């Protein structure tokens, strides 16, 4: 696909703005457009460079961040910046958090796994993404729009175990970490977080069996989905398109996703911990508007 190949005297690099799961990215100017410019720090990440480069110059999709061009001297992508935060900084970030909604949660699930499914619709071979995880997804509009980021593939609270066995993994890891990612953000709180010291403990527990507690008073529909997208089994996952189907109709229970995020909350997470965890959102109004269909 088309890339702008951008001189790199006619960008203004700003401030830094984080970094990614690989390069740094700082906000800056194009033509006088706002614009991210991403740049890698060592010579260790000019392979995950060229791989977004390739990657991103395929993809078009509203819920995928835009790359518009690059600079190959020095290597630089640039692509578009808008005001928002990473879902991480949105969930667990600093004081003071937003407060949002079961309808944002449901939306923000669905966006992700609606640039997802486009992915995994690309011929002749799907991109999997394989590092879907909330510091990888960006929130624009007021909170009210999810970007899939870092296209160049601490990650183990995400990854399905296959991948992590070293196996051979399909597209299908990417639903597994979708799953992981929509019980986080129903109870914003950080997947095995409790399990300390180094990553192979996560890795280890995983590879067992375990998985997120269970959430009270979640709904049927959304709790089956859930964990058949955290089966060890990868081929009793659903596709990203059947989880586009699903979180579309239950989208219709979930009104008032537009709202921008705008209040402030004192998150205090309960210890619920007898193998089962409340829910930050609130799911009564569901269950009233599905009563309100189904008897
Ligand atoms: C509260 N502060 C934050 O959450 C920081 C970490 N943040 C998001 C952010 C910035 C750099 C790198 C990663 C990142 O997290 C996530 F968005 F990827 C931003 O402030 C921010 C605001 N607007 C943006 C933005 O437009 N972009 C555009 C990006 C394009 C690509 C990438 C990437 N990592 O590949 C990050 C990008 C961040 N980022």
């Amino acid at each position: 696909g088309s890339l702008h190949m951008i001189d790199y005297k006619e960008i203004e690099v700003e401030e830094v703005v984080g970094r990614g799961a690989f390069g740094v990215v700082c906000k800056a100017k194009w033509r006088a457009k706002d614009v991210a410019i991403k740049q890698i720090e060592s010579e260790s990440e000019r392979k995950a460079f060229i791989v977004e480069l390739r990657q991103l110059s395929r993809v078009n999709h509203p819920n995928i961040v835009k790359l518009y061009g690059a600079c190959l001297n020095p290597v630089c992508l640039v692509m578009e910046y808008a005001e928002g935060g990473s879902l991480y900084n949105v969930l667990h970030g600093a004081e003071p958090l937003p407060y949002y909604t079961a309808a944002h949660a449901m939306s923000w699930c669905l966006q992700c796994s609606q640039g997802v499914a486009y992915l995994h619709s690309m011929q002749p071979k799907a991109l999997i993404h394989r590092d879907l995880k909330p510091p990888n997804l960006l929130l624009v509009a007021g909170g009210t729009v999810l970007k899939i980021c870092d296209f160049g593939t601490g990650s183990a609270a995400w990854m399905a175990p296959e991948v992590f066995e070293g196996s051979n993994y399909s597209e299908k890891c990417d639903v597994f970490s979708w799953g992981i990612i929509l019980w986080e953000v129903i109870t914003r709180r950080k997947p095995f977080d409790e399990i300390g010291g180094p990553a192979f403990r996560i890795m280890w527990a995983v590879h067992n069996g375990t998985r997120p507690p269970l959430i009270k008073n979640l709904p049927k529909p959304i709790e089956s989905l859930m964990t058949r997208c955290w089966s060890k089994d990868p081929s009793q996952r659903p596709s990203m398109e059947e989880i586009v189907k699903i979180m579309t109709h239950l989208m219709r229970y979930f009104p008032g996703a537009d709202e921008p995020l705008q209040y402030p909350c004192q998150h205090s997470l309960p210890p619920g911990e007898d193998g089962r965890v409340e829910p930050y959102v609130d799911f009564a109004e569901f269950y009233r508007l599905w009563s309100v269909d189904h008897g």
